[PDB]
């Protein structure tokens, strides 16, 4: 019994690191894809500058 | 024990789908800069041809 508690609680603490990581990649997407964003408006922008 | 044993066992199958996670959004990762290395070029040639 003692030894199975002790890996389960380390494989949960574990997890919560391993789901914190997941968030955190995750606003990096986000955040990458607003700059994707404010370029892709500015090139359309200019396209109609020019024209 | 038992309990111990079989609360044990999901925890591990819900990890290794917790270190899955880390590959596609990081996979995505790779892929959303390249995109970005992708749209920079793109006015690029277009605003010292426009000119």
């Amino acid at each position: 019994r003692a030894t199975a508690i002790e890996r389960a609680d380390q494989l949960a603490k574990s997890a919560v690191a391993q789901e914190k990581a997941l968030k955190r990649a995750e606003e990096r997407a986000q955040q990458l894809r607003a700059r994707l964003d404010a370029m892709q408006e500015a090139q359309d922008q200019v396209r109609r500058d020019h024209e």
